């Protein structure tokens, strides 16, 4: 009714003329996800990947992984003698790591606003596990189980060499003894490996068992709206190698003027560049490519010169600038001075009036993430906003430095997977343009001077 329209985020929310003394209260019950599985399993990769997207997408999220906690603990590892099961202070060692990390867990989702905490440890005997849901019950949180099951040697064998032998655990040994090594450590664990039984021990427990690297899943009663999303994201992303080419549309003629939004076309240099991204193309000689625009003019000129099938997304345009669209960022000073000291303050959150803010993007990209996840060779032409948002993701970027991440035009961003992340190049197609790039840029107010 009486309502009141934020500044910022332009969300309307009741005027709360506050009374003399305002109170305050202070500040959707949060998740510990249980990793499970023998070593080189992919664990630690899903827990990093799964929280790269959560906190893309808004929910704070963080991995506690327990070898980190070891690592910290024991100081330089010698060889998996530290894992035998009959290794009595070793386990003790571990078993302290493993309730430090949940001391941790607690004070992340009870204290510091966390709302998922995964709980990257092996995990593998059902007593383990009976202790970590017991540390759930009694702090109100709700479990879900995530455990990876691969009986592939090749898989395995191919996992050690990727991220095993370059670990800090085997500074010390060349390629063979690391592995070597870490398959007698793999070893070790098999004997008392209980995996999860949804059909009966584990009938109760909200889990997923991600099989054959994500060949077959087994999922068990989801609880919410966050365990929903969690298994679709896991259920859509692969380990194939590929790669993601990211730009921007060639250089267009608001560009020239220095002018946001709007669907103009490409410049004469644009069109340069168009041309010059084909040449770069045809180089990079890709089996097949899949190429995706926005609705926009400016990206579809530069994706009909690569002579490629193209799809459009509307979900790629660029960010809707509201009223301020066609405008230049001058005109915006002097028409909206208060808009745009805003944006200046706070521009992840700021949303333009009848327009949209970064925030809004994100929301709007997560389907085109999702199938990016899906897909092979795949290259983008999209706008400096859109790709400052994927590229937030891909990089696990925060909000807070995502409207400011550097994206010039004419400029492909080359992406690859590496161990547990993401690799970027940057390849400059040597056409010139503009530079659309802006970097973040009292007094006499105190006295003297749900599922
Ligand atoms: N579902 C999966 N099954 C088997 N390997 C996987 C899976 N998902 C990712 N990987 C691989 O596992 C590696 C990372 O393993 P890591 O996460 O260190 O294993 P762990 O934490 O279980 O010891 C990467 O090479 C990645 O390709
Ligand atoms: O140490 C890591 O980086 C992740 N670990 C998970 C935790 N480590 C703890 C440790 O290495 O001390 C294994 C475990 O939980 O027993 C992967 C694995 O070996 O399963
Ligand atoms: O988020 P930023 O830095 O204001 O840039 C947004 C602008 O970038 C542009 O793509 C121009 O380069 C505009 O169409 C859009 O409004």
């Amino acid at each position: 009714l009486e309502l009141t329209q934020s500044r910022v985020q332009k969300i309307w929310v009741p005027v709360d003329h506050r009374p003399s003394l305002p109170r305050s209260c202070g500040p959707n019950s949060p998740t510990v996800i249980v990793m499970v599985g023998l070593p080189a399993r992919g664990k630690t990769y899903i827990s990093k990947k799964l929280t790269r997207y959560l906190n893309w997408i808004g929910v704070p999220t963080k991995v506690f992984n327990v070898g980190e906690y070891r690592r910290e603990a024991v100081k330089q590892y010698s060889s998996y003698n530290f894992f035998r099961p009959d290794n009595e202070e070793a386990m003790k060692v571990r078993k302290q790591c493993a309730l430090a990390a949940l001391r941790d867990v607690k004070s992340y989702l009870a204290k510091e606003g966390g709302q998922i905490a995964v709980f990257d440890a092996t995990n593998t005997t059902r007593e383990r596990r009976h202790m970590i849901l017991h540390f759930a019950k009694e702090n109100d949180f709700k479990a879900f189980f995530i455990e990876s099951v691969c009986d592939d040697p090749t898989v395995v064998a191919s996992n050690i060499m990727e991220v095993k032998i370059s670990s800090p655990d085997y500074k010390d040994c060349n390629s063979a003894e690391a592995m070597d090594d870490f398959m007698k450590r793999i070893s070790c664990y098999e004997a008392s490996y209980q995996p999860l039984d949804p059909d009966k021990c584990d009938r109760d427990l909200s889990l997923i068992k991600v099989i054959d690297v994500g060949r077959r899943f087994l999922v068990n009663r989801v609880q919410d709206h966050i365990q929903s999303r969690i298994v679709y994201y896991l259920m859509n992303i692969h380990v194939q190698p590929r790669t993601i080419y990211l730009c921007r549309h060639g250089e267009n003629e608001h560009n020239l003027q220095g002018r946001i939004g709007g669907d103009s076309g490409l410049s004469s240099r644009g069109k340069k560049f168009a041309s010059a991204l084909s040449k770069f193309v045809e180089e990079q000689n890709l089996k097949d490519l899949r190429v995706w625009t926005s609705q926009l003019k400016s990206t579809i000129q530069t994706a009909e010169a690569l002579r490629l099938p193209y799809e459009q997304w509307k979900a790629l345009n660029e960010i809707d600038a509201g009223v301020c669209e066609e405008l230049t960022y001058e005109e915006i000073r002097d028409t909206y001075p208060e808009e745009y000291a805003l944006r200046e303050q706070d521009k992840y959150y700021y949303r333009y009036p009848t327009g949209e803010s970064y925030q809004d993007l994100v929301q709007r990209l997560e389907p085109v993430i999702m199938e990016l996840e899906r897909q092979e060779n795949v290259l983008v032409i999209c706008h400096q906003a859109v790709l400052r948002c994927l590229l937030a993701y891909f990089l696990d970027k925060s909000a807070e430095e995502m409207p400011y991440l550097k994206c010039p035009l004419h400029t492909v961003l080359k992406l690859t997977p590496v161990a547990y992340g993401c690799r970027v190049e940057s390849i400059y197609l040597n056409v010139e343009s503009v530079c659309t790039h802006r970097e973040r840029s009292n007094p006499l107010m105190r006295r003297n001077s749900s599922s």
